[PDB]
């Protein structure tokens, strides 16, 4: 299907409207620009960080993967988080799940997918650990408390790498936050995990679980 | 959900393919990582092109990397950064696999020839994958491409990698590659 | 080729599987890890698990760890030792899960315990693996065995942990954690 | 088969004839034993470095993997290569190919094995970075260079580690090394790369594949 042509001529349209109402937009952006943030999110459609932040262009490094995930022995994640965090010195990683995942939804049926059954066992995982908590809840309520455990545990996952201990341990400032997004209520307001250290980390993802596992 | 395209770009900040694109919302399914790699063994991007392509049959994947990356400049640097580094001998290999090319250039020049080259061995890595050679296999319509959006001007380049099938993916990258050998401009 | 056992043992020094089980040469495909590991993503030993499965046709799988293993003490310490951290990450979150159980114990007690429980999970890994279960869903005999080699005395160890089925891997895996949480001795 | 209650058997009696032919060999072996090496080798099982090294036992640390890779971004084998280095101190590296390997050959065949194509596409990539010195040679003698290239490439790739990179750098001692084993033959005495530097493995690499590509 010809999609492509039609993509160029918008890339095209769009980069003229951007220099006409602005002449030096380009040259602002493509220069020096440094990132104070770091956005590890969903690759599923309807949850671009472009859409979701009210950030100046420039400011957002950007990692997607399917369900968000921060695998502890993935050298892809680990190697954003380093990088931002070792030589960018960005100094807040965001982590942001979101409902209606497909990911979480592949996660929790089961078909054979192949190499991505392998990845979505990370999440099965984390099903079985909350088992009680998902067990007790209504089959279609499910989906929305697994996501948001998801994110809590991506956090967590986050704030324990090699990485994050060090520049921690080092003072250098590091804030980490777990998000959660849905395409009609938006972000919902009672989620936020927040760390800025490894004592915040334990009572921030522990107190998030504790409210999570409320009837 | 059903979006049209695969974007495979660059985490690096100024380039964002939903901005750049203009598309319509909820188009674009997307992986970002440092300089735009699709690595053999990767279960990261693997996994995110099988959703594209066997969960939501997804018909183009875009590869797409930029000038002025700094995981380019990362790569041609030879300075211990740390774990990263690891990440990057991939596109170092790259670099000295066509040192005789990026030698032959003028050092200000040698970037923006490596982004590309850059970008069509990943696109030759995208097609080798078990993913990608199932689908056109079994006869699912499966295109692959490669462009550089310029952050200087907002331009996306076709790179004139596509590829629908395993042999018409070796014709253009062999085509890409002494295109870029040969040539000059 | 034909040997008949895969062995995933752990890289530490004392425990040679040839030396160990003493068997005819040739009867060992092995992988060694830091800490006997098999996990969900990783290319390294899935690519041995499955190259033993589908081209050896091999019908056990044998994961063993071992009494005094440094990556369970480096696992059970805090304290940054650098990149092989993260790797021991999947094993902290094991001590973790089981730290009632572990808590309860005898200080020098908790290494023993950890690494009985840390072969039973990864047991438990190796049978959820797309490779192992795909083996038993088309009929191949696979069973997969749990032990730890005590290098204080040079003897085998039987967790109990055998499965020829996913159900079988259940049954089993519950009933050793169940068997480890709430008996004594 | 009942191949398992004859292994458990076996060990008995191994472990038996140990001890009473050296009551304290395993006090000995259990206690405070710290290796020298580390062997990176194939999982093949013609190939155990117990059977071709004379070290004392307790002086290797051990990795096996499908046709003795060290892929850049592997976390497997970079995390034993780290912890061996920067934990454990040891001062030599050996990667051991061999002939015959079932790596070797089914990277170089067209089966579809699933999973292991992934891993294996990286000797592919191998056996096209050097087409011309194996295409201009006979089909079956080309898995017995491939082999050899191959062990010398992944020498290289350790090398070119963080990790090695590193301890090089601040003055550790460390060299590696990359041998090539025959099941007939034995070890191929002209393989030998050799690297204790950035600068030696440039030199041992390069004279290497030179010397692979005579005629
Ligand atoms: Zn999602
Ligand atoms: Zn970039
Ligand atoms: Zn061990
Ligand atoms: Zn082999």
């Amino acid at each position: 299907m010809d999609k492509i042509k039609q993509l160029f001529a918008n890339n095209y349209s769009w980069a003229q409207r951007m220099k006409e109402e602005n002449s030096t937009y380009f040259k602002e952006l493509a220069d020096h620009q440094t990132p104070h943030y770091l956005w590890i999110g969903c690759s599923d459609s309807r949850v671009s960080p472009e859409k979701l932040t009210n950030l100046e262009p420039g400011e957002l490094f950007v990692h997607r993967n399917v369900a968000n995930q921060v695998i502890h022995t993935d050298f892809n994640c680990l190697s954003v988080v380093q990088y931002a965090v070792d030589v960018l010195k960005i100094e807040h990683i965001i982590i942001c799940g979101h409902t209606n995942c497909g990911g979480i939804h592949a996660a929790m049926a089961d078909k054979d997918l192949g190499l991505i059954n392998n990845w979505l066992l990370h999440i099965r995982d984390i099903w079985f650990k909350h088992g009680h908590l998902l067990g007790k809840l209504s089959p279609e309520k499910r989906a929305d408390m697994l996501t948001k455990i998801n994110v809590a545990e991506q956090v967590y996952n986050l704030g324990r790498t090699s990485i994050v201990k060090s520049a921690w341990e080092r003072g250098q400032k590091l804030s980490l936050h777990g998000w959660v997004y849905d395409v009609n209520d938006g972000f919902l307001v009672d989620q936020g995990v927040m760390a800025t250290s490894r004592e915040t980390l334990e009572i921030s993802y522990r107190n998030a679980i504790a409210r999570l596992s409320i009837l």
